[PDB]
């Protein structure tokens, strides 16, 4: 039950440590001293990352899936961030989804 603030490029998250080591992804890195991580005097997490998808990261790293957006571009949003995070199981789901786009 030990929390944590994220500053993820102006969106401001709220989560727990659990979530962000539940997983084998960069975030779990980040918060078990592997990675040099920024903090402000907020005491929050800087992240130099769009947080359009960052609450879809959380709810994946959280419950093991997420309902995926619909549009193209939003799929390649999300797969970008999924990517800079190493999550994965989301880049997976995210190329399937792109790829069903295609076919067609
Ligand atoms: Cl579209």
């Amino acid at each position: 039950s030990k929390y944590v603030k994220l500053n993820v490029g102006g969106s401001l998250h709220y989560t727990t440590l659990r979530t962000l080591t539940g997983q084998d992804t960069m975030l779990k890195a980040m918060f078990s001293g592997r990675v040099e991580v920024l903090t402000d005097a907020g005491g929050w997490v800087l992240i130099d990352r769009s947080g359009r998808h960052f609450g879809t990261i959380l709810n994946y790293l959280r419950d093991g899936s997420v309902p995926l957006p619909e549009s193209t571009r939003e799929l390649g949003e999300l797969l970008g961030e999924a990517r800079y995070y190493l999550v994965q199981g989301l880049i997976e789901d995210c190329q399937l989804a792109l790829q069903q786009k295609r076919e067609t």
